[PDB]
């Protein structure tokens, strides 16, 4: 990716992470950041099989519903290899002034 090592956020193409939804290399996207479980497949409670189905793309189905617990919020941090490419990063015009919270009755 050129340069000494890095500079800013490393992205990964949406078209690419899709190709890493399988045994030989398992990535996933919970929402925005891409993770890897290529070796981790075995280390994670009841994974391997059920990962492949949610990996490469969005996996937050089970994550939004059940929510995991504190443990998984804190441990996962080194699983995060980077973000998703500008395929998703701006989406539209990229939120200029906060996500929404626009004109909430009175002064912001
Ligand atoms: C971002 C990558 C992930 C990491 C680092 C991670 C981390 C963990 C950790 C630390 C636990 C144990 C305690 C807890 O619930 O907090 C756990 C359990 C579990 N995780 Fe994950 N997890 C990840 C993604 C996923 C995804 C995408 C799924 C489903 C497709 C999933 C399904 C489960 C289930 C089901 C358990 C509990 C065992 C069971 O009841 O079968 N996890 N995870």
């Amino acid at each position: 990716m050129a340069e000494q090592s890095d500079e800013a956020v490393k992205y990964y193409t949406l078209e690419e992470i899709q190709k890493h939804n399988h045994s030989k290399s398992t990535w996933l996207i919970l929402h925005h950041k891409v993770y890897d479980l290529t070796k981790f497949l075995e280390e994670h409670p009841g994974g391997e099989e059920v990962l492949r189905e949610q990996a490469g793309g969005d996996a937050t189905e089970n994550f939004e519903d059940v929510g995991h617990s504190t443990d998984a919020r804190e441990m996962s941090k080194t699983f995060i290899i980077g973000e998703l490419h500008p395929d998703d990063r701006p989406k539209l015009n990229k939120p200029p002034e906060t996500l929404i919270t626009t004109i909430d009755s009175s002064s912001s």
